[PDB]
């Protein structure tokens, strides 16, 4: 049973215009991506240290980046405290129309689209490179749950029958035509060196076979 939601106007604004605007520095979605991941891997370690069951769906704390050329997907998983229903459907968007309105503003006063992950909006740089995400995710207070969206205003919420995660969150990217390098093991290298270099959890890069 798939539930499909619209986006608020202020989202489906800010997605048509990361799909629209002419910018050449696409790679900053990685950088956004792995600062979630980070985020959520904090936020999951520190409610650890009051409440250790907290790790019973999981103890290891880290992220792979996984692409599939296949497929044309690149995956970025974390273990991390993962997305409520709530969060998906309500939370998470509600938090973003502030984030939203003001990253419309300043990039009307000569920002630019890197700087979108200062606003709190940096999940919807995935679309400078995806045509459609899916969002794979599980709190230990919730259901395993999809979410997903290929823009247009609207997205989808089910419950997921694939593979138990045990906690945390899976972005499956399904790359643009015409941005396959994004699956290429050299170029992904450099983005996490240039502009992750520091992230505080272990970043495992997949090879493809
Ligand atoms: Br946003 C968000 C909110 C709770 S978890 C989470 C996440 C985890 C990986 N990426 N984003």
């Amino acid at each position: 049973e798939v539930e499909t939601f619209a986006f608020q106007a202020e989202i489906a604004q800010l997605m048509s215009l990361i799909i629209n605007t002419f910018y050449s520095n696409k790679e900053i979605f990685l950088r956004e991506l792995i600062s979630n991941s980070s985020d959520a891997l904090d936020k999951i370690r520190y409610e650890s240290l009051t409440d250790p069951s907290k790790l019973d769906s999981g103890k290891e704390l880290h992220i792979n980046l996984i692409p599939n050329k296949q497929d044309r997907t690149l995956t970025i998983v974390d273990t991390g405290i993962g997305m409520t229903k709530a969060d998906l459907i309500n939370n998470l968007g509600t938090i973003a129309k502030s984030g939203t309105k003001a990253f419309m503003e300043a990039l009307q006063a000569g920002a630019d689209i890197s700087m979108i992950g200062q606003f709190g909006v940096g999940f919807y740089s995935a679309y400078l490179v995806a045509e459609k995400v899916t969002v794979i995710t599980k709190h230990n207070d919730d259901e395993q749950y999809a979410w997903e969206s290929s823009a247009g205003g609207s997205f989808t919420v089910r419950t997921d029958t694939g593979e138990p995660m045990g906690r945390g969150t899976k972005v499956i990217l399904h790359l643009k035509e015409d941005q396959t390098e994004y699956l290429e093991e050299r170029r992904i290298k450099e983005i996490v060196k240039k502009h992750s270099q520091f992230i505080g959890y272990p970043i495992t890069l997949f090879v493809e076979k």
